[PDB]
């Protein structure tokens, strides 16, 4: 967690967050995702072609990622596989199509990384020069 | 709380935070203060001549604060005041001499707000050049 | 020309110089070509498929253009004519290589623009750093 | 001089010369000064007490720094001596005022380095979004 920062510090951070998550949603909602579908699909990518236990999904990354993990199964992204033994444990796999969207993914997410390094340094030079200029 | 972001964006919250608070740790250290200890004072200062309840300072910024204003009390730069009617509550207002040094803290804590921002910037920068050139 | 600056605002005006022209090397000379022979070659797309007379290249951008033209030349990316009643008038116009050559450029030269807008900034920020820390 | 430079990159230095002359013509306004004079202050500085001939003040920076100097004289901030034996050369040399002046000018000047680098590397960064942004 955030230790004590000043009031201007605490503002600061809140709005690198801000600009942040505002690009990323931006980028991933074109291709009717959001950050926490692209987290799973990354954090899934990582064992492929091993599953991962949906408890274990929610704890690297508990009960909303069941409905988001729902529309990622529906689009043919991910496979699901109910231990055998153990019928409560749902195992969860990336599929051939979800590798391919984050191979078609790597380029806007890295220029969406560039757009929210350029957009922080232009919000905090604003800030500095502002700063800088009732001195 | 902070939602969602890349792994990536998530990793550059935490590197704000950290260099943010590196600086102020260096400028406060100096007049042997926390930050936690600053926006005591500053709150204390919205309110002053009036005292704030030491349960209603946690609420603003719980039991690590009594420390902290202890240390404050010693300095004389804060007067305790037990509520007659109820023991159990003690009231902080800042002193002449709190009301002192947060007016020697200006400039000092307006610079290092400046070398945050500039720092931030640079640290961003860095990383944009980088995705440039592997791309 | 560049009135009186500062000696040190003059040093970094020949900073930003020297960052830009070796970033603008580097890419042009993946394709055998100085920046000098793109304005060329840009010069001419704007009046293309007209041609311009090699004195008014040289105006626009005197003796270095010939060299530099021959070798655009002997590239097929230019075709030259002397003017009939003028022999020593030699039109140059850009031919389809020279404007698929630019077109083929366009996104690297962007690249390009991007490259030294970022290196620029973070120069000036090492520079800002450094003087907000020695005071 | 400045070899060819892309058009963009040429207004891009331009605009840096631009920004960095504003900046110092306002801090040296307030004094009644211009750069070239301050250059000529700070050039006198490096020598004194000893001065300098008219002509080689010219070179190291010329029939317009005799006004300029004749300003400087006015406020009894250098002062001229006719070499004895070659009355058409006048020696210039800083005053006791005149190095007063540059002390007093040392952190205006200073800020102005800040101002100017902070300035910089806001109007590229909006200029490198603007790009990453089109494409």
């Amino acid at each position: 967690r955030f230790d004590s920062l000043t009031q201007e510090a605490y503002l600061q951070l809140w709005r690198t967050y801000d600009r942040m998550k505002a690009i990323e949603e931006e980028i991933f909602s074109q291709f009717e995702l959001s950050a926490q579908q692209y987290n799973t699909l990354r954090l899934l990518r990582s064992v492929h072609p091993e599953g991962m236990a949906t408890l274990q999904i929610a704890d690297r990354l508990a009960p909303d990622i069941t409905r988001l993990i729902d529309r990622l199964d529906d689009r043919g992204l991910v496979l699901r596989t109910r231990k055998p033994e153990n019928r409560r444990v749902v195992e969860v796999a990336l599929t051939d199509a979800g590798l391919k969207l984050l191979k078609d993914l790597e380029e806007p997410v890295r220029q969406c990384h560039e757009r929210q390094l350029g957009h922080l340094a232009a919000d905090e030079l604003h800030e500095l020069i502002r700063l800088m200029e009732l001195a």
